[PDB]
């Protein structure tokens, strides 16, 4: 088996494993002249000098020599197109037809006084940015073990510490993530006499502490629309599969949440930066797209194989919605649908900043075994590959690599996905990263130099 | 108490602070025969003698500003009243210009601490769980969670466990800085050099059960070891200040800075940092240093942060030289660049940032088995890796905060005790906390916040 992205393309990647050998034949008459390993290039047809390398239907890159039909293309063997520059990129010139909406689709989920609504019943703890820093992580963790088994309704508690002129990322983040919907409609904030004491100031701040467990502990789930979701996708450990199997699959669930009225989020400056000349086009205007190379240009002046070809497989998790709105780190949305949220790579940050965004969910796909997760929001991890999902059984909460065995389609993956957000979002499915408690604590990001 | 009181550093100063709670009111007079003219609060300077224009300000033996009109004795000098001095270029500042004679040296002092192979001693007994730069990260705190609750209570003692992470994306043109503070984090002696390294199916939770096995055979050899009698020479020391206060330079500082030459003196090494606190003194770090090398390294140092960084408001010199108070008055015989560690031993300046848990964990990183942290405000500051004892720049601090200061300074604002009293104090308290005979209260409560390496590079 090879995989072609899209209908145009040239050249094609090799899923079985180890590889295919010379003589190997596929239906259409082509022949390998060489042996190809997996995630690995071939060409379909014969490709003259200079000529365009296509995958994903864009260009990837030009041919440094003539190739010949059935060889292994190397990153050596390619000429990268250099990146436009941002002034040039065309803005809302290709916005799609909204698809036919979705409606009837729920979840049970926590309705809050402001109307939004929780898939987890957190208990949230900040203090004052003028506070010192320290009691928040202490006290965090004497609830989690002396008060909170005591009440089984509440799914955990989260600790937001502030950083110890120009820092207004940080500050936005934290209190936007006290808005978040699975903290409810408040956040805990902590803060003459001779003798005060630091046990006894903890004494006072684990009744009040005691008295909102009380509280969360009797509050239950109702029906809800699925438009009242927030969904955030990011990518792990980058995969030559990531973008033709899991990606898409992420893409279309994508879009089933944008029809049923949902936020879906995506970020990653960083991986999406050499394919943005694909993302303005669908900017549902110019505001909205010049606001989106603003995001850019701040991230590669913040900065001081083929990159083209894995920015493309990585806006295939954005699927063919419209781009309605773009938030600079640790903003929250005012329209719903596609949003862009800039955020850096790095999963625990980007993770952490799409939770100060209000994301309720994050799907988080990958080739690697990784332990990621968050307390925050449910972290659905998805596979690209078989192999992947059987090595990882108990970290792999949904396989996508049976589109590259052609098992499954991209419809049918993304339709799982779909339903399998609905029944996490409900509690009615534990995803692996909650069942062991992988979660790992928040890290907002922070660009502003350390004094 | 109705005693009034004034602190005055430096025998050439002519401005004090005043130290009585809720300040002195005019007409209050003092043994020497001034008199203010009107009330002064708390940790706010007064005149010692009649300031012409333009006139020098001088607190801690140095030029802090110049007076903008003519400031009668026994008056308030607000911030409004002095301008700070032009500071001059590094190039010009001298270098060794004047290097202190070696005091007499301090023998038979010792502390009950864990001999390593590598002949360096720690202070505690902990387990350190680290992985290569190339495996995923999120394992170790997973792991460190669970060896914390199922197996560190079975092994007493064991001080506790600690997790070292890299960077999440890595093999370098400017990320050596974080590479090099963990790797010379497991180095610290407090891990006993010996930490773990971690990175038909298996699975996620058999991997875990593997990783439990191999941390159990470790802590039951930590669980064997014992202390031994030890010079004080194999401490290391680090220093760094908390919540600036108006006392911080002339009580807890100038104590640090005693039992700083008292250590030098047991042939220790101590270490000061914050770049960002002792930047507008650098003038008088740089005589300091034992040779040129050592003075250009150090000016070094200061414009790397420089271009790093690329009534309301204090006077930022005057807090410099009250920041620099806790080096004493001994010779600078090395500079490190932030998670080096020292070749040589005596008074080392480190390079880091002032922010408390990235300053604690770059000295880790260098290798202290000790912190002191000054401090004017009730801070739950404390590390793991290392104990540390917090010290009270005033007595009502000290008073409110019963259960986190560890020792108080300020009983030298009301002269009950003195800095040479108060500097010994601190080493005996020092050398107590290295055995474990007495406990900080950081490490009695558990004050442990994780350690937060100093990233300078951008991330992606
Ligand atoms: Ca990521
Ligand atoms: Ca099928
Ligand atoms: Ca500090
Ligand atoms: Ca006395
Ligand atoms: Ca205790
Ligand atoms: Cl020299
Ligand atoms: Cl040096
Ligand atoms: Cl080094
Ligand atoms: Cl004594």
């Amino acid at each position: 088996f090879y995989i072609k992205v899209h209908d145009t393309d040239n050249v094609a990647i090799i899923v079985n494993d180890n590889g295919l050998k010379a003589g190997t034949r596929f239906p259409d008459g082509l022949e390998l002249i060489e042996h190809i390993p997996q995630g690995h290039k071939v060409a379909l047809l014969d490709i003259p000098a200079n000529g365009e390398i296509i995958r994903y239907g864009e260009v990837i890159g030009y041919a440094v020599r003539a190739i010949p039909r059935g060889s292994w293309i190397d990153e050596s063997m390619v000429v990268l197109p250099e990146a436009p520059p941002l002034h040039t990129l065309p803005l809302a010139t290709k916005v799609p037809e909204p698809l036919p909406p979705l409606e009837g689709y729920t979840f049970e989920g926590y309705r809050n006084a402001d109307g939004s609504v929780g898939t987890k019943n957190l208990l949230g703890i900040t203090t004052s940015v003028h506070c010192v820093a320290g009691v928040v992580d202490y006290v965090v963790k004497i609830i989690e073990r002396d008060l909170l088994p005591k009440y089984p309704n509440v799914d955990g508690v989260v600790g937001l510490n502030h950083l110890y002129p120009a820092a207004v990322v940080p500050i936005r983040t934290i209190h936007n993530i006290s808005l978040n919907p699975n903290f409810g409609g408040e956040v805990m904030v902590i803060g003459d006499e001779k003798h005060v004491g630091f046990q006894s100031m903890v004494e006072d701040i684990l009744q009040i502490a005691e008295r909102h467990l009380q509280k969360l502990n009797q509050r239950q789930r109702e029906t809800c629309p699925a438009s009242e979701l927030v969904v955030g996708m990011q990518c792990g450990g980058s995969d030559a599969f990531s973008g033709v199997t899991a990606n898409p699959a992420v893409g279309y669930a994508s879009d089933l949440l944008v029809r049923c009225g949902a936020t879906v989020m995506f970020s990653e400056v960083t991986e999406v930066r050499d394919a943005i000349h694909l993302l303005t086009p669908r900017a549902v205007n110019e505001e909205v797209g010049k606001r989106l190379l603003e995001e850019m240009e701040w991230y590669d002046n913040y900065l001081n194989a083929n990159v083209v070809e894995k920015a493309l497989g990585s806006i295939a998790k954005s699927g063919k919605s419209a781009i309605v709105e773009v938030l600079s780190p640790g903003q929250r949305p005012t329209k719903r649908g596609l949003i862009y949220a800039a955020t850096p790579a790095s999963d625990f940050v980007c993770g952490t900043q799409q939770v100060a965004s209000g994301i309720t969910v994050q799907v988080f796909t990958t080739g690697r075994g990784t332990p990621y997760g968050l307390m925050a929001v449910p972290v659905i991890k998805m596979a690209t590959r078989t192999e992947l999902a059987n090595r990882w059984f108990d970290l792999m909460d949904i396989n996508a690599g049976t589109i590259a065995t052609g098992e499954e389609t991209i419809e049918e993956v993304g339709w799982k996905l779909f339903h399998f957000i609905l029944d996490v979002a409900s509690g009615k499915k534990k995803t692996f990263s909650d069942q062991w408690g992988l979660h790992n604590q928040l890290a907002v990001f922070n660009p502003a130099p350390v004094t």
